[PDB]
Parts: C-alpha cells; structure tokens; sequence
C-alpha cells in the first residue's frame, strides 16, 4: 500500500457516507460540485467531515480550495499533522 | 479509520505474506517468535519487508526492538518519515 492510498481510502468513505452524496457517483476523481452536484453548504459540511476523519483543522483559506477528492487527498497527504 | 490502523493494516499484510509465516495465526498482537515461530533470521527479513513497505530505513538500534506487530506499528506510526 501507500500513505496516499491510505488517505484516499478514508476520504472515499467520508464522501460516500455523506447524506447528500449519491455514493454510486463517487470516484477517486470526484469533484464535489461538477461531479457530485453538491451545493455550497454541502461542500462546507463535507470538507469538515473530512477534517474530523483526520483529526485536522484546516484554516478557512485553504479549506475553500478543497473542491474535489483529489484536492482533499493531495492536501491531507502533504499535511504532516494528519492522523 | 485512523493513522494507526492504516499502518497496522499494511504491517499485517507484510507479515501475512511472508513465506515463513502462517497467515492464519497473525493478529495485531502477534509476537514474531512466541506466536509466529520465526527465528532471528526470519525477523530480520520481516523487518526488511516492513522497511520496503513504508520506504523507511530503520536504524539497527530501533530495528532490534521490533519483535512483534505492536512493536512495528508503534514505531512506524510515530516515525514522521513514512509512505
């Protein structure tokens, strides 16, 4: 395995289990709006749930940059404080 | 999930897939010698496979202490260099 796959595996289950997400549409490349059709409120709560999964606090400036599962996985894997 | 479980999951598969290990006996608490019947030569090769799974070079001072799956997971999870 790998650390990047470890991160992706947990982001996938956070996003699939979110109530406003149709899990059958989720891929490792899913964009939150352009692929999963989420609105602005859904994105904020999904990103927060991703934060809780990794026991991480992301400042709002970069939390707003997270708009897809690749963005979330790329960011979380690079964060050393991740858990 | 969790970071410690991510490490544990990959250590379990390294140990289970080792040729001198009976995979059916491996748990998160397996001791290499008293539970899996490995000798010191086997343990070194298991430690090396753990080094390659996580792209870590474990100094001999810390490799000698690794005698069980808890020993390996506690060490790897705490090491900031990891993959």
């Amino acid at each position: 395995g790998s650390h990047m796959n470890d991160v992706l595996t947990r982001v996938l289950e956070v996003v699939k289990n979110f109530e406003k997400v149709d899990a059958s549409k989720v891929t490792p490349e899913s964009h939150f709006v352009k692929d999963l059709g989420l609105n602005a409120l859904d994105v904020v709560e999904v990103v927060f749930a991703i934060e809780q999964e990794f026991i991480l606090d992301i400042p709002d400036h970069d939390a707003e940059k997270i708009q897809s599962i690749p963005d979330a996985v790329e960011y979380i894997a690079q964060n050393p404080m991740a858990k």
